[PDB]
């Protein structure tokens, strides 16, 4: 094979991995130990469920961003008896010391910060490739790439089984999808029933993020979804916490690490005002920026105005603003056309799941443009027309994870305790038909439980309803406390 | 009270009972200002006026009888409705609004400072369409009009068979004794009043969380007599009026009633739902240190993320300067709590009903003394301590009781939803689309409400390309969010 | 006006003129509440009451005649002073406060809604200690009482020599014509009134930025007749009342006058000094998008750091919903600006004098029409456009004119400084310590004011060890900051 | 000499330096170029004054923290004709790439991140040691260490000149001062009139920070101050901007980089509520912490309460709080006694100038304590009594600079344009007696000018007074606009 072939390494115990630097394991462990204290829902899950080993025999593939927080999640799964293989769901989001500690101590991990796209897809394939004993039984996904690979893999395998044909990247004009089809092609040479076996064994997927869940609904709508899915993003204790308060923390962190720019006194544009945009706008306003929101949804627009934020189209503000943040989960928000109008050293970043919110393709092909790397994940692109630049963060990829460390532990404990519950539910319920090849959410009493598990850490003292009071508001003393449609 | 509970009539023969008709010109002046602040309602008049969709309809409403409600009423009449109205609280009426409506537009039975007897008499009047019958449609806020009809029908069933009347001795609740006595008296005049009424009612649209709770109870126990639209739980109602409206009107109520500085104080907000979020926001933004009480661990955790301490009432009762109940529950602030409060602690309620605070225990505490500072600000002094507390609006919703409730712009959001709900029920009167259950308006209409309010504020919306719309799986024209989206 | 400008007298012979003495009981009730909120004043009564330091003193004040000022007045009288008072603005009096004071404690000449003639007559009355002479001491807010004395002395000098009177034709300013006519009339009765007065005045303590500006002008031109203490520039005045007080009372004024939703609007704050900072804070915290105008690049830069846009008025005149002038300057919002404003834009002033907004240009605009919505809320409609603007309190300080001004707690800070200033001037009356110049209170007393207000709020101060105190070069007991510290 | 002797290196042009890694110069230049855009007051100073070379012939020693921002300041001094030698005023505050770029391109620099105290004082001595041509003429100081060394050097030289005696570290129990006296002792062997010559030549010092200015007043009060001083800290455009808004930026940056802890939901204690404490409290509250302030000054305490913050003594909250930040400029704020009461993983940091706000001496000698370094400048100290830890940032040294990058460029341009003005004034005015051996502040019209220079960058449009309006408020159309005693 190739001089530069990607090859798995093995620990002294024989577990596969590929990480940046295994010498970083001790440092990873140190920060993991700190995180544990900040993640009471995960630690409570270990205490409650560890002894009964509910995941005994289960094989779990995950793609949550390979951070210290994810490390605590992984080690909760393993504490509960799972065997685990992991990759990151973005080329820039891995924390190398986290990856090293997990590789050393707990799970197969294929992840490093600064992957090429070919490396990224290879790592995804590896995390899914359990070899002859088969697997996974369970998938934890963030953004849907792992789920996509499986669905596209089954499709390719069907064509191969019927007609002998391999995928051909020439068939697509999308550069990344060419890589995907190439991975699949090569994988047919090693195990051309890989994905069919998986299709038959996988109990379900638990999906972390808004973009991933949109993809799940597309597959359900078109009748292609192969196994049950739990939508973790839309737990209240996920969407209304991680997406909002997480970003309120990690947006400014990414800006400050990447650029050190003063936010106070600047004009910042936030495209989108969903959960992520709300948290980003909040951080920016809190820091002393004057925040302008773009929106397509009149309800979200009206919310922004109630918070004292101006709502305009991008075109209205492109020449004036200092910082741009895309939060939409859509595509084509900041185009080359917009970039050409920006002031010198305008900062352009994306915090939505995929980089196509920003027109990186257009930028890279703009005649005469010059990319000057300031430092990793801070790039100044100089427009020749003006001899002025724009500062792109993380090549348009999720800026919080790419330029900083993403969300903090405490809020990730809320998201990831939902993940643990979701995994437990899929595994425990596998032999009714509680779950069809459809998208489900966790029940409210479990959503409430996640919150309840995090109150003591913060010293929050909850009031107990009397029986009379609970009757009066039509709820049980132990909850759930809100109607099905409650929005919080 | 100097009020005689006999209807008056306009020159045209339309009934009313208000405090002072001389206030009508002033009412009109403030309505004229409110119209500019209520573009959703004005847009509704322009869109639907030519077709007069409420031609021939008879509508009873109970929305608080404010300037804002006047604009709603006059939207209904601009669209062809004949209207009778009452307030849903004894202290929430704005007398000038009532006067202008009574004079110009609709039958109104409402004044600020009703007794409970007067309150229930007004409710009966608003429902009394005379021999001809009615209402066709009900607009309710808190469910008292809906309650009266359901309890009336129940009493009429028993009466028809056994001749038994409701007996007020059956309840120790002073206000419910009044309701049972009103039902008894109505049996003695027309034992089928409410049976006939319920058979003619096309539906009710309900404004507020407490009222919608009641509706869901009636649906669950199979007693609900007619379709209901839950207006509260439109996004453009619950996450605007309940939240931002209270953020405005809570401090307004506090300032008018007491003039107390909020900055530097400790304020307790009991509950952290939509109302409690708005109330806590106002207090914190005014420089108070806010402590939240909650039963729901999700809401509690939200409060902590906003930098608020979450404790039980018992932990802070002697420390706090201001107490605000927002729960929609009962028995939040009891006499036992009151007795521990510092001198001149301010106690108020902004939930729908006054039983959040233990007025009964207060009023019956041996040796207690009430000194009225001014209307709706009372200082109660305890004999044990010789210190006092300040109760606002006798525990009734303080924002409406001590100030003017929410402002026009936010009420335009709420009330545009009410227009849409009323139009839906009425247009569908003969179609069988709605069963005797509780419905919410569809998302495209919730979005329309928002969209109607953007121009006023200069908010400029982006349009999706078809490619972008496809990418996120929505139509270019919406709706833009999944059914279970929480905003 | 129905007011007869003839003094009334109490049973005891003390003069007054108020709107309605029947309001005294209500005044008393609200004063009793205010006392609990004003610990600095109450502490002053406890500390100094036994020694009666103002025994035999005659004090004239012009503080706005509110409940808060009533507590100040009754601190002065608790300490032995005899007091005469007027308000320093035509719309700022609270009639119940005035009544209670008139009845119980001091001569008061004040009502809400004075004409300018009445305003100046009240000022003369507050200064009129009869043949015996007085005042010994003046409490001023904005400098009009001080002005009258200085202009009076000037006119008396000319009169004594040439018999010439002030001629109102010498000014085109309608209000200054009233002042010159009052001086003329007083020459015709007692040509040495103000000469005698100035020789007896121990000093003045001045409350507000505009008043202190005037004092510094008089010092600079050598006309200042007596010592003055600048109370405004105590830290515990300027950086509390002017800032936090307006943060409270600006939204109060807006809400009472108009009930408009602030959230979602664009609001312009002209000026970003202490008052503009507080006003902008309130508006932003209420959900308005605030645009600041400024002439001072430091203040402008501060605003930007707070996330506010800084533009000129001309850039935003047609966009903003609410305009608030805070400058202490003149000619901020002119007729030319008004004409460009959207229908029902709200225009108000919270600086000391109404000439921040061009009332004269408005009132004299051909074909303009004023429609009073209610007292202190006027809608002016222009003939060119047939659209209107809403002027609050005819351009007079809106917080006091449309609401109740600042709350008691913050006014206790301001007014404890006034007590200290008055005690200093009076105790030093015969010592020659103060020249005919403007003085500020020393830092240890500024700190004492703060310290007197901490217990109320439960704020617990740390004590320096002697080693720590030495390390930062301060005494354990303070003062804790260098002379030029800005806080 | 010693195997591990600290020795100056020289550039290819012969200029002295000692930095961590000269290969970092290119990276420093890249970030310097970005900073320049964010520092319009400094760049305007270059444009206005560059051609006239006002500092021709002047030698300037500085000790401003050796950051990218300071690099822009240094290169403004050199653009204006100065020769410059520099050190950092804290062992952890240097940005190594900034130091390298300056060393390479513009000035002698003795600075690295992670200096020992002996290295720190050596670098201070080197920055002051111009060799046989003499110098400096001018000093820019932050915290007063450079000024202290000169004053203590003159004292030692007087004793040496009169009585032949050298300093003896045994004479002091203060470990750091032993190092100082040792430096001075050794320096007497190379030039025993170094400091006397300086005393005679130095035109003045411009002092950056509150602690430094307190020291200057002590020397003025005791009649020991040797040369004029300009107090830059107390320009309005310094104290009310850098100390406040700078810390509002850089406090949370330091916490997030050092620990990644979620601030939202926590209890944070801010000791002191001066300018720095106001900005720190603001950041913490803005981020969703519940902030408790400690104060000795009743005015500052009352301010805090008006902002909705609880004011308590440290003892009231030590067992409950999650984060502690000292802001006092005092000493002995957080003692070992307090530390022993803190919860597991409480974060303890200092943002005041000197580390003695926190009882590091007491901590280090606590029986059985164990220091576990998580990563540089994040240390977990484990108390044996409880088997719980506290997290100390930057060994108690200024946490914003030690754990992150300190303040951002834009606000430092305000501080440092004051520095430029101060230096120009001292140099230009040296031959009257405008300036005695006393502490002075810059006049208000120059303070205003600093602000005015930063408005256009932010798009802020200032109104011009009419002549009539300016008369009415008793100010000139061109300012100054406020009375001498105005507090802003
Ligand atoms: N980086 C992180 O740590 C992180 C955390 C959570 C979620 N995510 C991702 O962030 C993205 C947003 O998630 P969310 O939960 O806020 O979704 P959301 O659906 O709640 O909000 C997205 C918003 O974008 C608006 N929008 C869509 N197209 C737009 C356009 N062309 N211009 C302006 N506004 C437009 C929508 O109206 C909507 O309100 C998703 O990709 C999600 O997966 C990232
Ligand atoms: N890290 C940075 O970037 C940075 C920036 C500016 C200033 N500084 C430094 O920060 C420190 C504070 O500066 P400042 O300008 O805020 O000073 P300041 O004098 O304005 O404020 C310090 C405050 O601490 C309070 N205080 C003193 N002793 C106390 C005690 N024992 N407990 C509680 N409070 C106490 C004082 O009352 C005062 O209000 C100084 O050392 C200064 O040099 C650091
Ligand atoms: N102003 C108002 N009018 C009617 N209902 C309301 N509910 C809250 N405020 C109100």
């Amino acid at each position: 094979g190739s001089h530069m072939a990607l090859l798995v390494e093995k620990t002294t115990s024989g577990r596969e991995y590929k990480v940046k630097d295994m010498s970083q394991a001790d440092f990873g462990r140190l920060e993991i130990e700190l995180a544990e204290v900040e993640m009471p829902g995960l630690m409570a899950s270990r205490s409650e469920f560890g002894p009964s080993q509910p995941f005994k025999g289960a094989k779990i593939t995950g793609s949550l961003h390979m951070t210290i927080q994810t490390a605590v999640l992984i080690e909760t799964l393993t504490a509960l008896g799972a065997e685990v293989r992991w990759c990151s769901c973005n080329i820039f989001s891995t924390q190398d010391h986290a990856a090293a500690a997990i590789a050393r101590d707990s799970a197969a991990v294929f992840a490093w910060k600064g992957e090429t796209l070919q490396e990224y897809w290879w790592c995804t394939e590896r995390a899914l490739d359990w070899g002859p004993g088969g697997g996974p039984d369970l998938i934890v996904d963030d953004g849907g790439d792992t789920t996509l690979l499986i669905h596209e893999g089954v499709k390719a395998e069907e064509i191969y089984e019927k007609s002998g044909q391999f995928p051909d990247p020439d068939s697509t004009d999308n550069a990344e999808f060419k890589i995907v089809l190439s991975i699949i092609k090569e994988g047919l040479k090693t195990d051309p029933k890989r994905y069919h076996k998986m299709k038959d064994r996988v109990v379900g997927v638990s999906e972390e993020t808004t973009t991933g869940v949109k993809r799940l609904y597309q597959m359900q709508a078109n009748g292609t979804l192969l196994f049950p899915a739990i939508n973790v993003n839309d737990s209240v204790t996920k969407s209304k916490f991680d997406n909002l308060y997480g970003c309120r923390h990690s947006l400014p962190d990414g800006l400050m690490r990447a650029t050190d720019v003063m936010i106070a006194g600047k004009v910042a544009v936030v495209a989108g005002y969903g959960d992520v945009g709300k948290g980003c706008a909040a951080a920016l306003k809190q820091a002393g920026a004057r925040v302008i929101v773009t929106e397509i949804d009149p309800i979200c627009a009206l919310q922004a105005t109630m918070e004292g934020l101006q709502v305009l189209t991008l075109e209205d503000v492109v020449s004036e603003a200092d910082i741009f943040v895309t939060t939409t989960g859509n595509k084509d928000i900041i185009m080359l056309d917009h970039m050409k109008k920006m002031k010198n050293n305008a900062i352009v970043c994306n915090i939505g799941h995929f980089d196509n919110e920003i027109d990186m393709l257009g930028l890279e092909t703009h005649p005469g443009v010059k990319r000057i790397t300031i430092k990793p994940q801070t790039d100044r692109w100089v427009f020749p027309e003006t001899n002025t630049g724009i500062i792109i963060l993380a090549e348009g990829r999720l800026m919080n994870l790419g330029c900083a460390t993403g969300h903090p532990s405490f809020v990730m404990s809320c998201s990831f305790t939902n993940q643990v519950i979701a995994q437990l539910e899929l595994w425990n319920e596998k032999s009714s038909g509680k779950y069809e090849k459809k998208v489900y959410v966790l029940p409210k009493h479990l959503d409430e439980k996640v919150a309840a598990l995090h109150l003591e850490k913060l010293g929050a003292k909850l009031t107990k309803l009397s029986k009379d009071q609970a009757d009066y508001i039509s709820v049980p003393v132990e909850g759930p406390y809100k109607p099905f449609h409650y929005r919080y």
